[PDB]
């Protein structure tokens, strides 16, 4: 885990030029930069150290990512705490978030096979979190803005500030958590099921202007599948492009992920295999 001086961060970002801002978020601004004499492109997060939440998320991200390595996780290159600052340095993901290629965007729509491969890549990253670290890691903030795409469209899970480990956003929250008050990796499975319906339906997980039954995609899409009308809320670009057996396998997998009770949901390894099976059924 590399430690950067603050002058390196300032140089990498061209003195935090607004030219290089990729976005703003609760933690702070995210900048595009380059390091190593310009051979490595980076995403640089500048937080606010006066904030308890920011400080807690900063330390959580470092303690988590400093020990993980996986093709489908964004890599932490380093950090800077110099001058009591909170800066995180990541691999740059040139194609942004999964969400920016699904809706409310002028990016072209993604072909179905590409969407399925993005979901498989994200599932492999989550499966690694649940089974490949020293203890189970619960991400706790799985959503389409926290799946990033690199220049070859490889999907990477990002944003670990809320994750939790060790043997103890609105439309993505596991409702069973508000009832059983327990932490389980099945809460990531739930969130990921919502991401799968987003890839298929190309609309927000939560749209608060709709009819009550439609507001939450986690409830609406299973309901439409049972009434034989899921095909009617599928992304218009996808209509006629999914084979019947792929569609059924994909939809049944997503429905199982958003069951009310976590004990009935599949593991991420089971989700991952069913998606790869769905991809074979598409061919
Ligand atoms: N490694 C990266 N490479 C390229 N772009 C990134 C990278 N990490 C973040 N970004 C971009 O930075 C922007 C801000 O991301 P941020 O983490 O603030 O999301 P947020 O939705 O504001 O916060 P949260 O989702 O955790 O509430 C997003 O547009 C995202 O595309
Ligand atoms: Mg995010």
């Amino acid at each position: 885990c590399r430690h950067f001086s603050f002058a390196e961060i300032k140089a990498a970002t061209k003195n935090f030029d607004e030219s290089r801002v990729l976005g703003v978020g609760g933690f702070g601004k995210v900048y595009r930069g380059e390091i190593d004499g310009g051979t490595t492109k980076v995403a640089i997060r500048r937080g606010n150290p006066m904030s308890e939440q920011g400080v807690h998320e900063f330390q959580t991200e470092i303690e988590m990512l400093s020990k993980l390595r996986h093709r489908h996780l964004v890599s932490l290159i380093g950090y800077c705490e110099e001058n009591c600052e909170m800066i995180l340095v990541y691999d740059y993901m040139a194609h942004g978030t999964m969400r920016e290629h699904l809706y409310k965007t002028q990016n072209p729509s993604l072909p179905w096979k590409q969407r399925l491969e993005i979901c498989i890549g994200a599932a492999r990253g989550l499966h690694y979190l649940h089974t490949g670290a020293k203890h189970t890691i619960i991400h706790r903030d799985v959503k389409t803005t926290n799946i990033l795409l690199d220049e070859k469209w490889v999907a990477k899970v990002s944003d670990f500030g809320l994750s939790k480990t060790g043997p103890t956003s609105f439309g993505y929250l596991d409702p069973e958590y508000f009832r059983r008050q327990q932490l389980t990796e099945k809460s990531d499975v739930y969130s990921f099921g919502v991401v799968l319906f987003e890839a298929l339906c190309a609309r927000p997980a939560l749209n608060p202007t709709l009819a009550k039954e439609q507001v939450s995609l986690a409830e609406w899409a299973p309901y439409c599948y049972k009434k034989g009308m899921l095909d009617q809320i599928v992304d218009p670009y996808l209509k006629g492009k999914i084979t019947p057996e792929c569609f059924k396998k994909f939809a049944e997998t997503a429905m199982k992920c958003v069951l009310d009770q976590g004990i009935e949901r599949p593991s991420m390894g089971d989700v991952l295999w069913n998606l790869e099976f769905a991809l074979q059924l598409q061919e």
